[PDB]
């Protein structure tokens, strides 16, 4: 309430401080490009095989392989790697770029569920990193929810 | 047209490639924190002394010293320095965070004018950097205009 990052914390239960703990060490240096590519691939397989119509139909106007490229490049860029996303698309502008979608509370949890699963399948992400990443995903999911409202 | 970064290029005359040339070398390493603090201070002095009512009244609900802190921290973060902005506020989410303001074509040029002046007064920014920075400011100003429309 009264500030996007505040709504995100209240809704998500993740403190903004926690959310950006990713910035304390270079995760990309820890995990490498391939971890991120596999992660987003896994994630989007699940999304595009999601049987939950309402979710899934959210992604109908996008290409699976494009969305994968969009996502891992943002993650690579944002977690210590080279700025691949900006090189190609400019500012992440997450709220702006999610404007066309119905980013609801329920949708945030669905998104986060597929991601939790994709993170679990990941063979190359250590616990500490998994926690930091989920804290970041979860805070920002609800940051998007807050943005979808205002 | 059809894509935020495309509108920005068409309106602004700055190719998105040009806009993100800042990512080729560490500008923060070149210029240091103080350059950025002085730059934003200069800039916001001008903004808050702007006699153009319509512009200036855009910034009425903000504190001069807060806006300065917001801006130089984003620039520091985005041009090679430590992620000060995110540490404090989370995602830059530029379109989202400019939603409350009337970000018009005319406003973009005004903003860019004060910035051009502030860049000129800067004693520690070399030509090459000035060009890269203005390309980045100008592209992103119109990216914000595009965002203000859609
Ligand atoms: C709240 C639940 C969310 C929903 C329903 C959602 C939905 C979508 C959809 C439909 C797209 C377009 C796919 C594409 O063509 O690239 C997209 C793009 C994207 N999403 Fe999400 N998203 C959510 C949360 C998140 C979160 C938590 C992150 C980051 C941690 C994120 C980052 C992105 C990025 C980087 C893109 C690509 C932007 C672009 O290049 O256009 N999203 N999202
Ligand atoms: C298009 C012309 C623009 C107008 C009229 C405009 C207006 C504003 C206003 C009124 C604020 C709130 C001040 C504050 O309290 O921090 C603001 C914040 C900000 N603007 Fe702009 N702006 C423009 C373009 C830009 C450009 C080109 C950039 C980056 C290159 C930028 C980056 C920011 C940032 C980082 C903030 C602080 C966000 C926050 O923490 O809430 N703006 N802008
Ligand atoms: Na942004
Ligand atoms: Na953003």
């Amino acid at each position: 309430m009264q500030s996007l990052q505040d709504k995100a914390s209240v809704l998500s239960g993740v403190d903004q401080a926690e959310a950006f703990a990713i910035d304390e060490s270079n995760l990309f240096d820890k995990l490498g490009l391939q971890t991120f590519i596999n992660l987003s691939t896994n994630f989007y397989t699940r999304v595009y095989d999601d049987e939950e119509e309402w979710f899934q139909s959210i992604f109908s106007n996008s290409n699976k392989e494009d969305a994968i490229q969009n996502q891992y490049e943002f993650f690579v860029q944002r977690m210590g790697g080279p700025p691949l996303y900006s090189q190609r698309k400019g500012h992440p502008a997450l709220i702006g770029r999610h404007r066309p979608f119905p980013v609801t509370h329920q949708a945030a949890e669905r998104w986060l569920e597929h991601m939790q699963n994709a993170l679990d399948d990941s063979v190359d992400i250590d616990q500490d990193s998994k926690i930091k990443m989920m804290k970041f995903f979860r805070h920002t999911a609800f940051f998007l929810v807050a943005g979808n409202e205002l």
